[PDB]
């Protein structure tokens, strides 16, 4: 639950991400990957590449990174009236995917830590504190989903 004023900071963050989508996605992605290895093995399509060079060069993994990014975009500007956009992402990701919600925790810290990479000095402690509390309740909706649906 966030207020006016929290939702306010997040879209404005948001702006900067829109404003180089797909650079925000190629590195939201690269930092999971790197930080997290066990993730690339969950996507079959991005499981070949090796190192940091590659993943760099991957033209596919940027749009990817769109793709992703753009979602969860659409579902930031609802303000939390998000059931429609929400549901069928917590779907395919527990029953097709088999994301565990333990990965969308990797991948929301990793949007954070983007966020000072692009922008250091300029993603300060409220707007933080706004877009952290936005990720807790996209996770949060998701584990819903999740737990309805049983999956670990
Ligand atoms: C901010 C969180 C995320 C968002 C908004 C998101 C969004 C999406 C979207 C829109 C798609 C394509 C449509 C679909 O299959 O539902 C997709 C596919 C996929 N997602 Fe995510 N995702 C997120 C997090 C993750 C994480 C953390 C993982 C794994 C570590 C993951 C794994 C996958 C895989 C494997 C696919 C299929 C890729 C393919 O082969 O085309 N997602 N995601």
């Amino acid at each position: 639950g966030l207020s006016d004023g929290e939702w306010q900071q997040v879209l404005n963050v948001w702006g900067k991400v829109e404003a180089d989508i797909a650079g925000h996605g190629q590195e939201v992605l690269i930092r999971l990957f790197t930080g997290h290895p066990e993730t690339l093995e969950k996507f079959d399509k991005f499981k070949h590449l090796k190192t940091e060079a590659e993943m760099k060069a991957s033209e596919d993994l940027k749009k990817h990174g769109t793709v992703v990014l753009t979602a969860l975009g659409g579902i930031l500007k609802k303000k939390g009236h998000h059931e429609a956009e929400l549901k069928p992402l917590a779907q395919s990701h527990a029953t097709k995917h088999k994301i565990p919600i333990k990965y969308l925790e990797f991948i929301s810290d990793a949007i954070i830590h983007v966020l000072h990479s692009k922008h250091p000095g300029d993603f300060g402690a409220d707007a933080q504190g706004a877009m952290t509390k936005a990720l807790e309740l996209f996770r949060n909706d998701i584990a819903a989903k999740y737990k309805e649906l049983g999956f670990q």
